[PDB]
């Protein structure tokens, strides 16, 4: 119920996240300030894994100044057994909140989409394709949305629902546009595009079969309907680019 990271001592309040060999805590510094610490455990970490983590941290740290739609990382300590990462404490990850939330105020959802693009666009500039975006990857801070991770590090929920067809036979920035697509879709018709389907092989075949009409129910926002149709184009060159998505009317026009 208390840790030290580069000497400084943080008092845990609760555990606000967990995965792989990693806990995330909500904590207080000396000046009674709040943070999130991600403890990562390395005692079972193979070499490539150990690099993957060093890489992912390298980058998280870097693209701090290149954008505020990326979770802040204030400090880290790193040794052969553990990594501790001192980030800002968000309110909730997107995915938890989408679950609880009734329907989403159109203005909020568009605002959020703008941050998904700002964030993701940043990492593509730097060579990174995330190639595994789900709601879980984004954290609401001060009603603003930030990318947490860059999919660079290895693992220790399986989920095919956000997966772009061109990687249902195995890298492009277009892969992330699909996933962001499914995230927006989720935020729009309250489901992912291939959720109804339960047979995960029937599903995997649905995502690649151009014979499969993806439905996009009529909604007031014709701006928004376009963007979904545009992001969910099974051919990666058919698909809309992110610099295109940032000038799109849905995100551009009042
Ligand atoms: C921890 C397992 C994991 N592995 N990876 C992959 C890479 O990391 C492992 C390798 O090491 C490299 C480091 O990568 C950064 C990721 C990315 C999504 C995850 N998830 C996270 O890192 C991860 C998940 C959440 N966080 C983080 C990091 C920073 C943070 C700040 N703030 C928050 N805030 C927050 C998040 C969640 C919540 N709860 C929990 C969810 N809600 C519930 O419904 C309760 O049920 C569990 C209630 C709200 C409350 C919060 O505020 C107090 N959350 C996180």
């Amino acid at each position: 119920q208390s840790m030290s990271v580069k000497g400084r001592i943080y008092s845990i309040l609760k555990q606000i996240g967990s995965g792989g060999s990693s806990k995330v805590f909500q904590v207080l510094n000396e000046k009674k300030q709040i943070y999130a610490i991600k403890y990562v455990n390395l005692e079972e970490a193979d070499n490539q894994t150990l690099d993957s983590y060093r890489n992912e941290i390298a980058y998280l740290n870097k693209l701090q100044q290149h954008s505020d739609k990326i979770i802040r990382l204030y400090d880290y300590e790193i040794t052969d057994q553990y990594i501790y990462m001192v980030m800002e404490c968000g309110n909730i990850d997107l995915n938890s909140w989408l679950k609880k939330k009734k329907s989403i105020d159109p203005w909020e959802r568009k605002s959020y989409w703008k941050n998904m693009l700002e964030a993701v666009h940043t990492i593509h500039q730097h060579g990174i394709v995330h190639s595994d975006l789900k709601p879980a990857n984004f954290l609401i801070v001060d009603g603003m949305l930030k990318l947490i991770d860059f999919g660079i590090a290895n693992q220790m929920v399986g989920t095919v629902n956000y997966m772009p067809p061109e990687a249902i036979k195995d890298i492009s920035p277009k892969s992330d546009v699909w996933s962001l697509g499914c995230i927006l879709y989720y935020m729009t018709y309250g489901k992912t595009p291939f959720q109804q389907i339960i047979n995960q092989i029937s599903k995997l075949h649905a995502i690649i079969d151009p014979n499969h009409e993806i439905e996009f129910p009529d909604i007031p926002e014709k701006d928004l309907q376009d963007v979904l149709k545009c992001c969910l184009k099974r051919d990666p060159k058919q698909r809309i680019s992110i610099p295109e998505l940032l000038a799109h009317p849905y995100v551009q026009i009042q």
